[PDB]
RNA sequence: GGCCGCGGCAGGUUCGAGUCCUGCCGCGCGCCACC
């Protein structure tokens, strides 16, 4: 249980075994074979091309180069034409950049359109970068493909590697650049542990600066952030992690932790012995792309915690789950009930063309002078938060994200108590509440 | 699809809205994700 020793036995989970390489290196040949045959420009980039890719993760990635002048309407039609005909069994759905996502001989093979660029400043589309990047890390990473796995490894072991928006992590280009400017996994750890949210790493430069947000600079673009979807929060979650690593090194840094099933018994004590009011609001998944979801799951969640604050329900925190059929947006409230009555401000007692319209207002209870300006009793509409979401959701579904909003506008209701502890939502309220002890990392 | 702006324009809430909530439109190949 030494730093090194650790090191050690984690790098036998985040390695390749020769089994699954080699089923990779035949298909690898294969795709070679096949898009040979179509004598069409192509390159490798990705994970797979550079060796750090991590066990159980094999994905191989192949770029299209067309000329620049293409159409952005000719660039899809053709690669999608060359990525059908390669690959043994097809699926394609994207976002907005297209691409084929298949199968060759058993692995996972993405085949992506993009431009034949000389220089990438002006990139046409999105994805005109990776062959760039694979042509600047080739040379630097030799070596260092294992530090890499380390790194990739440890923080899929905590939820945080992915750049995609169901993850706001680290992408693995990002973390092959760290491994570049800081040469071993151990040595990223140590000195991310000092990072800041205004830390800015010019791998180009060789530089550490300050700046305006955490920026890692593209060395094949000075202007782009590689880091840029990374959230704040998974930021510090990564520099804590870094900061409670090098106190007392563990293997457990890298198992990756999964929910306990919780009893709902257990967990309706849980919320009594809190005294909140915890409630979820279902509704169908719309049939879109996760990249699309969870932006907008965001969305609405914030605007309907948004809501519960300047209604004074008093929110503690957000969550929302996507299971196959339904989403839900769950929310925990420190106020149960609100009295009907509050107080709403008047004018002061000087000017009384405004009193006198302010106390024209029939009202059930009679106004009242406090510290020089009138103030009256006006009731609310709803006493509880279901009753205000209840309201919210059905009169302002549109705000809560285009998609998720049109799915909440034909149809959502709110669940509560017990009938929420039966649905799939028992790890994010656990995640949500605090609860302790409703993760493990056994085998 | 989400996010950030320069503007706006109207509407709702209010004694009172350039200031809170909402809807619509323009412009930065604006940024990010799908690789
Ligand atoms: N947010 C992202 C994601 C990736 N890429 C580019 O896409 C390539 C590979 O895509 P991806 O599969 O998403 O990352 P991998 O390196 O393959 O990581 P992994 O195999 O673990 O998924 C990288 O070379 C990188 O240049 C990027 O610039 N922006
Ligand atoms: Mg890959």
């Amino acid at each position: 249980m030494k730093v090194e020793e650790i090191l050690e036995k984690a790098l036998e989970l985040v390695i390749p075994d020769e089994e699954e390489v080699r089923k990779g290196r035949e298909a690898e040949e294969e795709l070679r074979r096949r898009l040979d045959e179509l004598g069409v420009e192509y390159v490798f980039v990705g994970s797979y091309a550079r060796n750090t890719w991590l066990k159980g993760s094999l994905e191989i990635d192949v770029f299209l180069l067309f000329p620049e002048e293409f159409s952005k309407e000719e660039l899809r039609e053709r690669g999608l034409e060359i990525g059908k005909a390669v690959l043994d069994s097809y699926e394609i759905r994207y976002a907005e950049h297209p691409y084929v996502h298949g199968v060759v001989k058993g692995v996972e093979v993405d085949v992506v359109p993009c431009y034949k660029l000389k220089e990438p400043k002006n990139i046409k589309s999105a994805v005109d970068r990776t062959p760039f990047h694979h042509k600047w890390l080739e040379g630097r990473i030799k070596g260092k493909e294992n530090e890499v796995r380390l790194l990739k490894g440890f923080l899929k072991a905590n939820g945080i590697y992915g750049a995609e928006y169901k993850v706001r992590g680290f992408s693995g280009y990002l973390c092959e650049l760290l491994i570049v400017f800081y040469g071993s996994f151990l040595e990223t750890v140590k000195n991310a542990r000092r990072w800041t949210r205004r830390t800015v790493i010019d791998v180009a430069k060789g530089e550490v600066r300050k700046g305006e947000e955490f920026f890692v600079v593209d060395p094949v673009d000075e202007k782009r952030n590689v880091a840029a979807n990374l959230s704040l929060d998974n930021l510090a979650r990564f520099v804590h992690l870094c900061r409670e690593f090098m106190e007392a090194p563990s293997l457990g840094f890298f198992k990756p932790k999964h929910p306990l099933e919780i009893e709902p018994e257990r967990l309706r004590k849980i919320v009594e012995e809190r005294g909140t009011a915890v409630f979820a609001v279902k509704f169908r998944k719309p049939d879109i792309v996760d990249d699309n979801l969870y932006p907008q799951l965001e969305r609405a969640s914030r605007k309907i915690f948004e809501f519960l604050e300047r209604e004074n329900f008093m929110p503690l925190r957000s969550a929302f789950k996507a299971s196959e059929e339904f989403c839900y947006l769950l929310f925990e409230c420190q106020i149960k009930e609100i009295s009907r009555v509050f107080r709403r401000m008047g004018p002061q007692f000087e000017d009384e063309r405004n009193v006198k319209k302010f106390l024209s207002r029939n009202r059930a209870f009679r106004p009242f002078i406090e510290n020089g300006r009138w103030w009256a009793f006006e009731m609310r509409k709803f006493t509880t938060p279901e009753e205000g979401v209840r309201s919210y959701a059905s009169t302002h579904w549109h705000t809560l994200g285009k998609n998720v909003g049109e799915s909440i506008r034909e149809y959502f209701e709110i669940i509560s108590g017990e009938k929420l502890f039966k649905e799939p939502v028992t790890a994010e309220l656990c995640e949500m509440m605090g609860v302790k002890d409703s993760n493990s990392s056994s085998v």
